[PDB]
């Protein structure tokens, strides 16, 4: 019955067992999917390999999206080990920490380029590299955040990146849609991850989300993973170009929640 | 395995085996759901009852949302037969035929009130009635359409209703989030139903969507059904207040698709 | 040079000199418009008449949007007095106080219908009535609020109404655009008006806007008025179907504003 | 005089008398503004200098937004000649012509970086450079297009950049609102300009906009200029972080326009 049985997917972005990419891969594996994984470097490879093993996969490849020379070997590895792809998970972003503190006006050009290149252009290069391998009905998923279309506290240049990323999803949905290939973004609420811990005062965002979200909770890793799996699976074959919020409902809020502000009850 | 096993849901809006509510019920049934169904009147009861039997349900209750007298007996029936509810499908709209022709400027007050009462207020009354029966984690789903937020050919008052409906989803999400209850809308692309076939512009809107959608297809009933099942199941427990597009990607288009010549002109 | 010089407009919704309809009327007058005004009943006429005179207008008519029988005489009055109309300001809404407290869940059916009829269908009926008087190039403006598309504390049924109202703006802009007639919505931040005062939830929403808005201020009546005059004047003749925020930037905010110090965030609300 | 009398404004992006920046400048001048202008290179200075002069401006500075050595000179030139600024017009974009052909999937990394740097980061660098000269109540305006949030044919990386640009408008509005400074985007419908004419797809996008827009017309240069002038003036002092559509209503359409059950384009 598994909704990805016999389906083959590449997972780009696992860092540890907290990675959103890991939550999605786990839900996919529980639905019968055959998986491959990339790692950025040798230190992360020692985390990615045991994770890939718990999901029955020896297919682990190096990929620094900033290094163009890594893409043709990736294509060769996937083609040799999997033959073709039913889905890709693009779960990678980076902006230097100093660009996320302070203000947007204060962003350097190289911080701007790095954020755009790693968080946005990497989806274009990854999908173009792997496009010949994509089967009929395949699904490409990337990860985004409400900071793209609303101000969120000192997301700054990443908000610009995620806005361009969501636009990319719409143009790629059209480019690939004539090949019966879907492209979507999962917009997750804040969640504790390796990249999360690199943002100063991230716990304030997580706490503000928890108190003010309709469901009065932060989202779990498994909730993000299950939504990803849905978008990657044929259940969502009528869905493309979509930005899907998995955020405990936080996106509907136009102001702080009340009862007196819930935030003030929290004191 | 079934993502609705042991879960009890009320299906409001089956008219025949082409109804959106039927597609959703069918997917929910295949995921192990215990279902109950309502019927508008005795004429529609003749088609709802065989569909309910097909989906293993002896629970068939009367509901004309315009008749307040039906709501408390519906409550009694559900509590006595099922005890509680884990999800509610609200798949009901109506506007006078003449209102969806011509222009919005010509809409009578009575036709405006009918569209709003049947298509929007009914969600409030249905949810408030059944709220004491809603289990922790329950999911309320309504059905909407892109004409709520963009102009669609002669949608008129129903675009006003659908806009109000999506706003109701947001406020209800906040209202019920307190109790870990989710409220969402599935925004389907055009699909041939009994109600949709009652519009003169439908064939052409259906054809416009087919040619110009990224996936170059109209959505299937099973595709709408599965996305609905997903929003009703715990797989989407991090999702609330969402307007979820199941429209073959059509929502992203800002103009006719091209190839420069319009794809429309080639056909 | 007055951007509305020689243009004739009808202002629906003045209740006193704090009304959004008055701020808009005043900026229109200052841009040279010839104005007429409506009033809900004789009580409100006592305030509308001196305002009308203040803005150089002797054309003051009764209009309760819930009474169909008022609309043809309104059409006849305007036709007889002004001949034709270059703009309309629809600045009218109502919901029973009950409904703007507590949850949307407990909204009665009568309160829902009242809210929808007064706040939304009135724009359809008003525009349909006056439509044969509208000149080429005319501009129709209604007022909305962010509670249409985002949750705002206890706005409830009025959020549903404003959502449908913004949708009506899009449909009417298509219907009327064939005649070079424009239809827009001005979405204002909170501001104290007679109708604001009825909501017991309001001083807090105002203060939350003031603290958290990009410009760290509530909008003034003059700023709402000037934006409206813009949308009503030919300066905005390329603009139709728009929901235009005049709210000190509040609409962009995904969360409370913060003060940044030593790489650490403190919500401005918490310093407040 | 008008709603910009005594107000000092920098206009970045005039290419000729068809430029959006020109139409906005012209409207601002008719409202009594003191104007100053930038040009890309000597070729473009040949048309910016006469235009600045018909708008009574002796202040004409070089600014290639890809050369950061130009930016403190610009700061110095402005500080000396005008002392301060009440508004800035950022009317600049570029992507390699190949990148607006075909598909987004074939976009090269250099093409992507050029588009992002010219079209987006330049707003950040220009505003940060000029921030100490901005007076209370100043207004910063940039230009966007519906391709940011909707698919438009072959708009490709410019869609990604305009999406990032509108996000930047929101963050800059928060950053600068502390000092009562406003930041907005004007989202114009298609209009024939020097940059736009060099796209194969444009004529058809114009004609599609004209047939299907609620107002059944394309927008004029003066309509875009007047809306820009409004956003730059005290008339809009309650408006910040806004994406303001000046497109004859086109943005509202969810499909082609029809008529009693036939597409207007088919009658065309
Ligand atoms: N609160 C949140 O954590 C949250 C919410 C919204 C969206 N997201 C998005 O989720 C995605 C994954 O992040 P995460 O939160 O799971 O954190 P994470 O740290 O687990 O994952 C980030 C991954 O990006 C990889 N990466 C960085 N630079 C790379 C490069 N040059 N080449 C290859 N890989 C590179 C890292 O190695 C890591 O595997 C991102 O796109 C992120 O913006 C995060
Ligand atoms: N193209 C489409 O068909 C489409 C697209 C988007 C969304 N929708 C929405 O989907 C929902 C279901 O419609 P459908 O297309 O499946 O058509 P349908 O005719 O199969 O179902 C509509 C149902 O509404 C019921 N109904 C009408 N008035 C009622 C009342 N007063 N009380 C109770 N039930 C009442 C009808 O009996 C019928 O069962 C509606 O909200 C519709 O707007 C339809
Ligand atoms: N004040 C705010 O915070 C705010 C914010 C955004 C938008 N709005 C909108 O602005 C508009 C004007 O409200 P306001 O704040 O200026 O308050 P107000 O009380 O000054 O104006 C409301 C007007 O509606 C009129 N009205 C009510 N029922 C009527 C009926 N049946 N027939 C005719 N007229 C009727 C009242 O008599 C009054 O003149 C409303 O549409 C409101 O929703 C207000
Ligand atoms: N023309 C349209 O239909 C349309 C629609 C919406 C928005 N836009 C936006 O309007 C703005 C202005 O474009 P336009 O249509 O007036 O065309 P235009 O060709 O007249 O103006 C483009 C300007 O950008 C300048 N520019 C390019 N690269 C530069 C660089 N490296 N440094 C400095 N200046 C540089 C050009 O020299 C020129 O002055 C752009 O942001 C554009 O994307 C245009």
């Amino acid at each position: 019955m598994g909704f990805l049985k016999g389906k083959k997917g590449l997972i780009v972005g696992v860092a540890n067992n907290k990675s959103i990419a890991y939550g999605i891969a786990q839900s996919c594996f529980n639905q019968g999917a055959t998986l491959a994984f990339t790692y950025l470097n040798e230190s992360l490879e020692k985390r990615v390999r045991p994770i890939a093993q718990e999901l029955n996969s020896p297919y682990v490849y190096e990929l620094d999206v900033s290094k163009e020379e890594h893409f043709k070997p990736l294509y060769d590895s996937v083609k040799k080990d999997l033959g073709s792809l039913d889905f890709i998970v693009h779960s990678v972003a980076f902006a230097p920490k100093e660009a996320l503190e302070g203000s947007l006006l204060e962003t350097s050009k190289s911080a701007f380029n790095t954020a755009m290149e790693i968080s946005v252009y990497s989806l274009i290069e990854l999908t173009n590299t792997l496009k010949p391998l994509l089967n009929n009905g395949a699904s490409v998923l990337t990860l985004s955040y409400l900071g793209s279309t609303k101000y969120m506290a000192h997301y700054n240049v990443m908000g610009l990146a995620k806005a361009a990323l969501e636009s990319a999803v719409r143009y790629l949905a059209v480019d690939l849609g004539k090949h019966n290939i879907r492209v979507n973004a999962l917009s997750a609420g804040p969640i504790r991850t390796l990249a999360s811990s690199g943002i100063a005062d991230f716990r304030m965002i997580l706490k503000w989300n928890e108190i003010n979200a309709p469901l009065r909770k932060n989202v779990s890793l498994e909730e993000v993973g299950n939504a990803g799996m849905y978008l990657l699976s044929s259940l969502s074959s009528g869905v493309s170009g979509e930005v899907h919020f998995v955020d405990a409902g936080y996106h509907v809020m136009g102001m702080g929640a009340v009862e007196t502000l819930l935030w003030d009850l929290h004191k």
